[PDB]
């Protein structure tokens, strides 16, 4: 009773971006106040925290531009 | 009862981008203000925390792309 | 009963940025006020904690491009 | 019973970046003023922490490009 | 026919003031961002130009007090 | 037919403050960004001009206190 | 036909100041940026130009008092 797996996965994709120009792009922020009154904190395990921002992006790639892919074979007899 | 497996992942992938120019990118932030007042922080395991920050990126590449790919054969008899 | 396996990624990606020029770019920041009152903080295991900060990236790549990829092959008999 | 594998990962990838110019990147900030008070601090196994800091990178590669790749066979009879 | 003038202000007045206290005062400003493009200036006779400016006054006197007092008799025959 | 003028202006003003104490007082400005861009300037007779300035007084007197007196005794005939 | 001018003025002014202490004054500012682009200046007569200025005065007199008098008899036949 043989078990026979062929897994081919065949991947020619392909993700593409012409530009001319992208010029004037003015990013002016006035300014903010923030205030943040925490007592106690406990983070565990797997953990982001952006506490009390006050931030400012520009992010100007010239075509950004993103693939992913994910393959998996589990296999449990 | 023989377990014949045969991964062949084939993949040609492409991710691309002609830009003519980038050019004016002005990024001018006006002042901030922020305040954060915590007692306890226990941080356990795995954390990332930005507490009280005031912050400005200008990230500008020429074309960021960016291609992910992640395989995975377990197996468990 | 044998077990026969056979991982065979083949990987013929591309990943690729023309650009002409990338030109004025001005990031021009007026200045902060931050201010952080922690009382005890125990870190622990895997942390980064970036806490009371006021910065400024400005990061210009001429193409900024990455790719990432991961093979895993955990077998338990 | 006997246990084949063959692990045969090619990889003929490439990450490619051709650009002309970067030219004028002014990058000018206007002064901080940060304030921390910790009382105790215990970071313990791995830890980064940047506390209370005011600062400003220009990083401006002629291209940055990065390629990550891990590869990993586990085998547990 | 004698003209006679006789002008004779009598003044007792009194400014006054007790404290006990000032006590905290903080003034703590985050930054600004200021821009002026001028192309011409011709200012004549008694003029008071304060173009373009950022600035933080904290003036905390002990009491401060002030009395004018103008007299003037012109006379024309 | 005679002029006959007599100017007597008595004046016993004051001008007072008492006080305990004037403590704490923090002035802390965080950082500022100005630009001004003039091309010509023609200044004439009797001028003041503060042209681009970031600037920061702190002025604390131990009580300031002024009087101002001006008399005048202009006489045509 | 005589003109008799009698100009008498009396003044028994006083300004006064008691304190006990003035104590803490923190003046700490965080830095500047300024820039000014001027082609031509041409400045005649009375002038005062602070042009182009990053400055910080601290000006803690002990009691500053200031008293002012200007008397003035013209007199034209």
């Amino acid at each position: 009773g043989s078990v026979q797996i062929v897994y081919k996965p065949v991947d020619l994709s392909k993700v593409t971006s012409k530009c001319g120009s992208l010029g004037n792009i003015h990013h002016k922020p006035g300014g903010g106040q923030v205030e943040v009154k925490s007592e106690k904190l406990d983070f565990k395990d797997r953990v982001q925290s952006k506490i009390g921002s006050l931030d400012n992006i520009t992010h100007v790639p010239g075509g950004g531009n993103k693939k992913i892919e994910t393959h998996k074979l589990t296999f449990r007899e």
